């Protein structure tokens, strides 16, 4: 909470100007020369704002010109499921996509009534398509995720229903920066009114198969039968619908604290920073729910792409890491379905209460370097039973240990927090209390600092043995490690562990600058002299950088 | 009332998507050949909808081009002031203007920080300008006026700052449909960055100018000192800054009750017929600020050009008609510079309250046909020291007796409401009732129904003597009109009045219909028998073909 309107509803003054920014999309152009206008399509797909010259018309354009040309090459002859979040540029990309799609031959299958369409629907859609094992469905989805008002994105996933990877991302930014090079001379393109009469398009309900689905998931019957009181901030997302939905087609006595589609977010208070953000895990975004809170026995929000879930009790927000644990918890002993082989997916920055919780279940923890990537193809097969992120995202496996969205998905975790509730009789954060009281509570805190070019570099090739250092703030070091010990992959870091507390030391993405994660289960001394322990390992294997 | 849910918030239901819509604009073309798409540029320029292929880039790009020529045929070389509304199409619209006026070496004059700007706002800076003498100076108005979220509208001002009339209007429409049947050959544009780096655009404050030049129209020293609780909503419209910036500068008691602007104008509640409709003078439009009314002596609001005005009391709002009447028996008893040579103006269908005060204060009456088109060169040149119509719009002269705006102006006709409130310690409906008591209180209304194309074409042609009746409802006729009395144009439908009351039928110009405006100072019941009378009359009239 910096910002001193932070928690405040928006005024008129934080609002922008929706038609102009969208005119902007078309009447502004990525400038010649200028890197900063340039497609950058990685794994969040390509985000910009067209009144800063990167979401415009020619990016559009060619990213879904690139997009259509791999995914052809790629063999991928079935339907793109093409859906978009409540962001203002979301509009004019939906149309500059279907331009371009139905111009490449491509069939694509839309929301009826230029509705909106989550993340984890349009994953859920191919994953769904492609059981039935003809031409291979894949998607895109026109979201920026949380970003505020004025900004745009657009990402694709193929037909294993994940976020697409480097192997195709990188391909795609190379062909779209080309085509904007070449005055997008090479792409190929009819007109709407075209497009929707050439056959290519389809528009069908994706709503009902995905909430009819979720029986197969969670468990709706228990849920039902509770009669809890459920409340939603849909927070002008993309899963309205499906909440209204969910609702009507369970019999649930679940209410929407505010029912405001706006391309503005003027019904949101600002985040931290004073910024309209749409972020569920923020309590100062949330304000406008948590002022509720004694309303319910259980309330969540969702991000515009809902493929991240915040949890509220009358107690507060709950802390991400906190849900992962406990979801994870109850999942393990509530899904005897799952082969004893399934695994738990985790990422190497999210709290060891997880590890504690995995060992207790005798279950196998698989531990990744950041970034959901890494659960896709475990998701995709069945091995991993949940994957999660410290940054409020998460998926799971069906009853039957087959995939549901091999995305994050944030329905599907915030209804399990009402399954847990149900079928245990306590909310998700008494659950947590209780895994405090058998194994501690853990102190977590992340830090930041500069360093220069060359240190970042350095950051992140080094090698455990460049690490001397025998014990961490009183206890014995039981790994020091520069790979995930899950899948073998580098963290672009280091990571060193004790019984009783860990740092994690990353280059920032965005930043010559690096943060260090860490936490402790002896309390908040004992995670401080870990702080102070860790900037002097990290400064050690630095210094001559 | 005639919709179920009039007068209630707009549900979200009931809003549009702002993005898709201004997407649409550059997206969606007119189909060649379809009039329902063609430019229809008259008394209010050209309206329609980019979602119905009617406000679309194609019709902005031709009306300007044809806009640009036709200035330049009239000796009009000074600035273009291009005002723009808070509706979404105003925005790519404005663009539209910029590109093709700069790239025909137009200077164009803009609100700075892309602002909004009233179209008495535009008019007054017109007139401020030419006093100067030097090149004319002219302007466009884009705006739909009241019209609803999905509409767009475009409008001509010349040199005198009056709305264009049809020997230019009539003009600019061929020329634009020829530009557009001609695939948009003849009109020259650069993109819009071009257009800013070319000098040919001037942002500037208008705000500033306009306001503090109100106390040369408004007694706003007899404001200040009253001391008055006054309110205003903006309805969303392009004065909302205006109403700030005049609480502010004479430091008036006036409140805005909300500050929105939105361009799905969601705060809106919903019009007589369900649309949101930003309509001052509509008491279902108006139904937020009615429920607040005793909270003010006085409170206003305009329509989003705002050229209209809506006077509300604690009484309710008031009738347009009787406005009118109230403004002018005040206006000329206290303006001592309007000496004898000016007059007023009043339209056909207006309330025969006004011939009432009028004659009472012995003033020159100028009786014109329907249309503010017939005040314009009057206002212009000091003759008319006012000049109204019965929708709630209206302007009138400085102090000195030179015009301030020879378009509508609503800020004037609301401030005039407070001006007269604390001159007179009566606020303007207690005035009304003091004429009612001086003349009674006349029953007006208004009847309807089919007639053929050829009816409506002879009810067009009529002359004097073919209305052989002596009396109406009782009373000597005492005068049959087919022409203003003030003016000498055609009305293009016959007017008969007595000493007591009159009606006006006049052909309809939007249905196959006639209508007939009927109005009897004895009462209720003798209106009736002037209704019966008066379709009688007209029957007989038509019976022939
Ligand atoms: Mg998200
Ligand atoms: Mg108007």
């Amino acid at each position: 909470a910096i910002h001193n309107r932070a928690g405040q509803p928006a005024q008129q003054s934080d609002l922008i100007n929706v038609a102009q920014l969208t005119a902007q999309y078309y009447v502004l152009k990525p400038e010649a020369g200028n890197a900063e206008h340039a497609v950058k399509f990685g794994t969040s797909g390509h985000r910009g704002s067209a009144g800063r010259h990167s979401f415009n018309e020619p990016h559009i354009l060619a990213i879904a010109q690139a997009i259509a040309e791999e995914r052809a090459k790629n063999g991928i002859t079935g339907p793109c499921y093409v859906g978009k979040d409540t962001h203002a540029l979301s509009e004019p990309a939906f149309i500059s996509v279907l331009e371009v799609l139905a111009a490449n031959g491509v069939d694509v299958i839309v929301q009826e009534n230029n509705g909106f369409t989550p993340t984890p629907a349009v994953s859920n859609a191919i994953l769904v398509h492609n059981k039935k094992g003809g031409p291979l469905a894949d998607g895109i989805v026109i979201t920026p995720s949380h970003n505020p008002p004025e900004d745009g994105g657009i990402k694709y996933n193929p037909p294993n229903g994940g976020p697409a990877d480097t192997n195709v991302t990188k391909v795609v930014e190379d062909r779209a920066n080309a085509l904007l090079a070449g005055g997008l001379q090479g792409v190929k393109r009819i007109s709407l009114d075209a497009a929707m009469a050439s056959g290519h398009v389809k528009a069908v309900d994706l709503v009902q198969p995905f909430v009819e689905g979720l029986a197969d998931i969670v468990d709706m019957a228990a849920i039902q039968k509770a009669g809890l009181t459920l409340g939603v901030d849909p927070l002008g997302g993309s899963g309205i619908e499906y909440w209204k939905r969910i609702a009507e087609h369970y019999k649930l006595n679940l209410t929407l604290v505010n029912d405001q589609v706006d391309q503005t977010f003027r019904f949101m208070h600002l985040d931290k920073d004073g910024a309209i953000r749409m972020d569920c895990s923020s309590e100062c975004a949330m304000a406008g729910l948590l002022a509720l809170r004694d309303k319910f026995d259980l309330a969540f929000a969702n991000d515009p792409d809902y493929d991240r879930h915040g949890i509220v009790t009358p107690a507060g927000l709950m802390n991400p890491n906190h849900y992962l644990a406990v979801a994870i918890n109850y999942l393990f002993q509530h899904r005897p379905l799952w082969g004893k082989d399934v695994a738990v997916g985790k990422t190497l920055v999210s709290s060891a209460m997880i590890d504690r919780v995995v060992n207790d279940l005798g279950r196998k923890l698989v531990e990744v370097p950041v970034g959901f990537k890494w659960f896709v193809d475990g998701l995709f097969d069945g091995s991993f039973g949940f994957g999660g992120e410290e940054s409020a995202g998460a998926s799971f496996l069906r009853f039957d240990g087959t995939p549901w969205s091999t995305d994050k998905d944030g329905i599907i975790m915030c209804l399990l927090a009402a399954e847990i509730t149900a079928v245990t009789g306590k909310n998700p954060q008494e659950h947590y209390n209780e895994l405090a009281a058998r194994f501690g509570a853990p102190s977590y805190n992340r830090l930041q600092a500069s360093a220069t070019s060359a240190q970042k570099a350095a950051l992140s090739k080094l090698s455990p043995e460049m690490v001397s250092a025998s014990t961490l703030a009183g206890d014995p070091i039981t790994a020091r490690l520069t790979a995930a010990p899950g899948n073998g992959a580098s963290i672009g870091g280091l990571k060193v562990m004790t019984d009783n507390g860990w740092f994690a030391a990353r280059p920032s993405g965005t930043e010559d600058a690096y943060k260090i994660y860490c936490e402790s289960f002896l309390g908040e001394e004992h995670r401080k002299q870990i702080e102070k322990e860790a900037v002097e390992i990290v400064s050690e294997v630095l210094k001559n950088a």
